[PDB]
């Protein structure tokens, strides 16, 4: 088939990151003014969205992997990611 | 195969709005700030994206629900969901 | 199956770009506050996402479109768009 990306921006340089779905893997490219670097994010997923916020300078993220029916939330805060409270019922 | 999500937030809180196609039916989670609750998002689609802005402190919302070639706007604007003048074509 | 769709805003009015993959082709939908029409962006891709910010009034807009294995990135930044610097790999 393809893969599939999601993609999110912040600030004014700007900061961008690009989420690729590739056989069942998720890894995230980066660019923060330069040049383009792989960054931390590796997780299982078939499908990928993404959002993210400021609060000042320091930077949030949410990516949401997908396998089969069940949807993963994985979260940035300013040091690592950890798996969100995101459920997709109840 | 698997589910496809797009997601959306806004203000500082922040407020996120995850949508997922499902076998045909998009519906729609959400997180102000305590936890996730199922929202009043209900549409056909196999396919979705999504975005939103603030005007003040009101949100505006815009979901593409796809279904086959035919895409379909859903507008949030602060009192239930409408459907958009959005067309593919002319 | 059915067209995957991308979506972007900005500003107040708001402007909104609707990008639809289709049988290998990427169109593009716009409004700026009167109504939807046909816009530049044409290029190939079976999946596509997207970004965009400011700069003042001036609107930047990066669409990743993915062809099997091969993301390309498309950018506009005032006058035309062009092919960006994103990399998979390396």
């Amino acid at each position: 088939g393809s893969v599939q990306t999601a993609a999110t921006s912040w600030g004014t340089v700007p900061s961008i990151r690009v989420y690729t779905a590739n056989n069942g893997k998720i890894t995230e490219r980066c660019w923060d003014g330069k040049g383009w670097y792989t960054g931390a994010f590796n997780e299982p997923g078939d499908n990928v969205s993404v959002t993210s916020w400021l609060v000042g300078s320091a930077i949030h993220i949410r990516v949401y992997a997908s396998t089969g029916t069940t949807t993963t939330e994985w979260c940035w805060d300013g040091n690592g990611w950890t798996k969100g409270a995101y459920t997709a019922t109840n």
